[PDB]
């Protein structure tokens, strides 16, 4: 087509620099939301602030469709763009209240578009792929724990083991190691007095497999440098 | 021999892949057990669906220990594979509960069938021969501070330290970090107000040991890859 | 100019080695005062002798600005060293009383001094910039967990989640995993029983961020030795 | 000199595996004294089996100062070795109690005997003289911290902070994040509601020194490696 001149304006800097620092602005306008007092002086600009940024981004992603449709809808960073934005269109009282927390994902479009940002997320999930082994491993393994502690803990113990979802829980606490022996294991022992040899065995097994994955991390990161 | 015919279903894809399926229709089987209404509404076609699956993974041990008897019972996967099956062939009620309770490790069958987790499995197994040096080292050492500790603290302090065993399960609390301090030893001062000299350097031992038993995995990781 | 002879006095190594002789004989001063009975008896003596030495590391700071002025404010160490000798310049009852709890900070011109200490000061700092990237995101990553978790928790929990800040707070503490579940989560759930879905999440994304930041200081520590 | 005799059998294999074994036999023994009721059956056997080994170790001992007298008291292994039997050469009723809780350290004679013992505890020792320069500014840290943390809570909580020995102390437990905020931190608040710009920096300073400690480890062996 002006799809030229809307093309240079949407790849422009200035365009995307300006909805960095309509990010920023919302970002400090969700914070101060959190004051009460706050929001009974200026309850109402903040608003009317929430509702012109929103317009702009929606017009914003509307645009940004339209330059390049295809890749849109086949880019990461856009399509989180385009569902955070999505998310909080639907107005406050049209959804759940769930929906109106959701809506402070909205700040992380600043890692969408600031570039540093997106380099980093980028090398995180980069990392992701070679954990899948021992993740699907340890998933396993959790789902055999928490059956075996659920059979064997929870009518003694309803409120930790009970459930095979309290018994995930439980063994995911013990597994951070938070309060694993005076908090869980020897309240247990109280009634069952060798409930340490399925939880000791437990956290050696999960200790050394999470000790495993770390170094594999490590060792991913140092083989494209040796070469 | 159909001795080739039974050696080319065996090693065939398809009869791996069909115990594959079979082991996970059993895991989700053994996840619904847990639920008690499950178990009051379909608590017999689940437990006929578990002897059907026994009979058919004990019929599936025996062809394989048929086609490669000499090597089934020097093969760890499959010697494993075996033990499992075993332990939830004896009836639940001619056995003990926790019988019953380990007949859950047959889910594990996912590991040794699933080449990708086999491959896993027997990495971390790998990384254990290093470490048996500083494992030895450590059970002396946590040894010596549960006998020191037992004669120090057992008879003001009974819940704790009053024997060798429950000294050996707080000195590992103590290893772990958990509580250790207004746990363990702050009480303990209560009485015996130098203990944080048999402890605080308890602590930095066995976190400095910790620490080199990581670094030890990781150089031994790394050797193997810049040569 | 003495200007010459006054350069090599300060440049001296009797010049240096003495206001490290004097930090030593104040820190061991700063240490004794903390006595309530140390001070009965010999509370005249210390603070005398603090007056002393404040006079001598302020003319050692005149004549060190002295000698090369232009650089001793535009050198970090030095200005440091500068800082913390006007700190404890201000008169005790001239300033709060955390002006002087601030004052036992000169005693860190002892890493000032000391080369060794330099040596590795520096290379912390040095380990720093790299980390910024990973730091930006994280201190975003937590501003809209805070946020969230304020708005999510802090009415039926005003104690823990009910400001901004105090949502900081927990979830550093959750972060750093001390009371994460028997602490803060579960008294959660008594109300909200679905409230691991806020933290589980939260934990799981801050331990990899974490692993990845160290494994980072890692690789680029070795980078400098592979070449 | 039969010293040429008594030199082929002091530097014997088969000496130095019996001690070894005598090693092993005390250290079951000094196990089972721990319990009352097998002190109440065999308390005689065992208490007269301790007198014939420490016999047999300080002959042994002697044996070892005369073949190589200069050497043996300018090798660590054996001059430890000698210290531990002179420690048990001591009455029990000649010392105190605690030097009845030192005899125990005997065992580590183990690690004394035994090679691939001695390899890995001198690897670790081998370990330690890096860590030195960040050993040194850490304590100066925690001198510094203690010394404001009495200064600033010592006085409303005298149970953590009122010395510079238990100020020292609160903030190693800190260090290891024992219940850092539910059990320090929050209750100080309570009173002091910014007690967390002096533990949160704290936390951050203590925790990225450890790190990077660690990290420091790591390449001191990988570049033994490289080369
Ligand atoms: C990215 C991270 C940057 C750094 C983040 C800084 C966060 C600062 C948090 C500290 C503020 C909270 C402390 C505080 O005491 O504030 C009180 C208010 C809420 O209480 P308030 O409503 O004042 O009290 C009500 C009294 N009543 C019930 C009797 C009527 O709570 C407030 O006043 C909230 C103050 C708003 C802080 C907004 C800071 C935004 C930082 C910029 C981040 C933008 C990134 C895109
Ligand atoms: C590939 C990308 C990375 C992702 C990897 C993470 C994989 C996580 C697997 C989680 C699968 C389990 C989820 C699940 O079954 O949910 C169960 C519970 C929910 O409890 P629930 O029964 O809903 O609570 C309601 C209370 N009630 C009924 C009494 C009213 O909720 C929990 O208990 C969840 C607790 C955490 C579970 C962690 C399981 C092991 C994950 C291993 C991660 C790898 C680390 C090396
Ligand atoms: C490998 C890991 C994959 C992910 C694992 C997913 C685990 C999901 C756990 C969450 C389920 C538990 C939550 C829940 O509230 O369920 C309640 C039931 C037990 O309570 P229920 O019997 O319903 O209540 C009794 C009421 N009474 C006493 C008054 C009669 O508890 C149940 O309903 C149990 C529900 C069965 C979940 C089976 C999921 C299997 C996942 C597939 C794994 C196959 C791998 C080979
Ligand atoms: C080579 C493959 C890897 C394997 C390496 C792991 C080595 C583990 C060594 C364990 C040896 C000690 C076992 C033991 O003596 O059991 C004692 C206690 C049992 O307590 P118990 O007295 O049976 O409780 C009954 C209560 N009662 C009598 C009052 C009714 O049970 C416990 O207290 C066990 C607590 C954990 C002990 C950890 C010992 C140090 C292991 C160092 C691991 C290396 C880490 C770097
Ligand atoms: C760099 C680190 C080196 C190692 C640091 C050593 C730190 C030693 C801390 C242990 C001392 C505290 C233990 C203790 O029980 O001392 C009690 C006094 C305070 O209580 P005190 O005033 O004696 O009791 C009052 C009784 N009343 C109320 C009834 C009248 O508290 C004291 O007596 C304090 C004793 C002063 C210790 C000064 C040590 C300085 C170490 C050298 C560091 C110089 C580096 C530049
Ligand atoms: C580049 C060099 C390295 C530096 C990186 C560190 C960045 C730290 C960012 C901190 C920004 C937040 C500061 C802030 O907003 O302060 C809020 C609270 C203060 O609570 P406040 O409301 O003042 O308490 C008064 C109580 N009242 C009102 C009821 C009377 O105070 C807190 O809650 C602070 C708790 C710690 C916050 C940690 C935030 C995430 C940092 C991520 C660090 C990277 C780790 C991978
Ligand atoms: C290097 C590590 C190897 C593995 C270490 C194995 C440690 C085993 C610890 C478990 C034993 C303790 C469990 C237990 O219930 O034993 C009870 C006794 C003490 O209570 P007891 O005196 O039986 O009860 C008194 C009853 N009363 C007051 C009414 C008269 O406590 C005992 O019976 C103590 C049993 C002695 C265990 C000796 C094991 C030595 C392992 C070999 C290490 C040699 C390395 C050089
Ligand atoms: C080069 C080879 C490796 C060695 C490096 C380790 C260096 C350790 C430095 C320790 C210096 C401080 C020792 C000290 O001053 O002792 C003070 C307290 C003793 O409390 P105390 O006042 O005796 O308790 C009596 C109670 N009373 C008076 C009320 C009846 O006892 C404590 O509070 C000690 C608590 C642990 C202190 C840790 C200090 C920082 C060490 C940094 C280690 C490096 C980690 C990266
Ligand atoms: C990233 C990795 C390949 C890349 C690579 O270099 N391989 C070596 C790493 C091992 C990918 C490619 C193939 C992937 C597995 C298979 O789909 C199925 C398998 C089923 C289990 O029930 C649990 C999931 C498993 C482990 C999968 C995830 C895992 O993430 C693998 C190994
Ligand atoms: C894996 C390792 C060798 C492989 C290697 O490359 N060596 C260098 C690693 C050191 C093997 C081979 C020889 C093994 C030791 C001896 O049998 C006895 C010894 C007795 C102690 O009371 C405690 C066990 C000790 C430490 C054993 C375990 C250890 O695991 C060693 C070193
Ligand atoms: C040390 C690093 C460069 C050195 C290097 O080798 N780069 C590769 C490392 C990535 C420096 C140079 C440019 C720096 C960033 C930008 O100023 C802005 C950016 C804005 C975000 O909102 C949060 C801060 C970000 C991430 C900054 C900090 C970060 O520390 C960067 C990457
Ligand atoms: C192992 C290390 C040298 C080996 C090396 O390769 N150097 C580079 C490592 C840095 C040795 C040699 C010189 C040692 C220091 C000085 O005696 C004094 C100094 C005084 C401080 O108040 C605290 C102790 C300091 C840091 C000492 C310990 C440290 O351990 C050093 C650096
Ligand atoms: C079959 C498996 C073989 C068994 C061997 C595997 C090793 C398992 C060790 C036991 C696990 C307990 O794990 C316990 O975790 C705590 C976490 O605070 C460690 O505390 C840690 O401090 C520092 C700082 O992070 C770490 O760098 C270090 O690895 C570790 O010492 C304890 O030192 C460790 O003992
Ligand atoms: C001026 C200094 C610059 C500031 C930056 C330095 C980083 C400091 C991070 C904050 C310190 C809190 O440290 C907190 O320790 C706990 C210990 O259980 C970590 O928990 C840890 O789990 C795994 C398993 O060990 C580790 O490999 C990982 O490093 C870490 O995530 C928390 O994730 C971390 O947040
Ligand atoms: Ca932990
Ligand atoms: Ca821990
Ligand atoms: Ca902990
Ligand atoms: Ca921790
Ligand atoms: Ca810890």
């Amino acid at each position: 087509g002006m799809y030229l001149r809307i093309t240079n304006i949407v790849e422009s800097s200035f365009f995307t620099k300006f909805i960095i620092y309509l990010i920023v602005l919302n970002g400090i306008t969700m914070g101060l939301e959190t004051s009460k007092t706050f929001m009974q002086s200026f309850g109402v600009y903040t608003t009317l602030f929430k509702q012109i940024v929103i317009t702009i981004f929606t017009i914003e992603i509307i645009l940004r469709i339209y330059v390049h449709r295809i890749s849109f809808f086949k880019d990461p960073w856009s399509l989180f763009d385009f569902f955070v934005v999505a998310i909080s269109l639907v107005p406050t009282s049209s959804g759940f209240e769930i929906l109106r927390v959701l809506r402070v994902l909205r700040l992380f479009r600043l890692v969408t578009a600031v570039p540093q940002m997106r380099k980093i997320v980028s090398a995180l999930i980069s990392v992701i792929p070679g954990m899948l082994s021992v993740i699907a491993l340890m998933t396993l393994f959790f789902y055999i724990f928490a059956i075996m502690a659920t059979q064997l803990f929870g009518e003694r113990f309803p409120e930790w083991f009970g459930t095979l979802g309290e018994s995930f829980y439980t063994l995911f606490q013990v597994m951070t190691q938070e309060s694993w022996s005076m908090g869980i294991v020897r309240p247990l022992m109280e009634v069952y007095p060798y409930a340490w040899v399925f939880f000791i065995p437990f956290i050696f097994v999960v200790t050394f497999v999470m000790i495993n994955l770390v170094v594999a991390i490590i060792v991913d990161a140092m083989a494209i440098l040796n070469q």
